[PDB]
């Protein structure tokens, strides 16, 4: 127990660093991505600009990276 400190895991609370990283958001993993160099997790439609669906290069980078 718990795999994340900064809400711990209080699926009621958002969360930038174990979540969705610019709304927090837990939902549609499906359609988050993780990027390789820093790690956090985004939703495709949080993005700027937003991506109609998930890539196929299936490496992908942050816009902070
Ligand atoms: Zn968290
Ligand atoms: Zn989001
Ligand atoms: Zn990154
Ligand atoms: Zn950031």
């Amino acid at each position: 127990g718990p795999s994340c400190k900064h809400c711990k895991d209080d699926v009621n609370r958002l969360c930038r660093v174990c979540a969705c990283h610019l709304c927090g958001g837990r939902q549609d993993p499906d359609k988050q991505l993780m990027c390789d160099e820093c790690d956090m997790a985004f939703h495709i439609y949080c993005l700027d600009p937003p991506l109609s669906s998930v890539p196929s290069e299936d490496e992908w980078y942050c816009p902070e990276c």
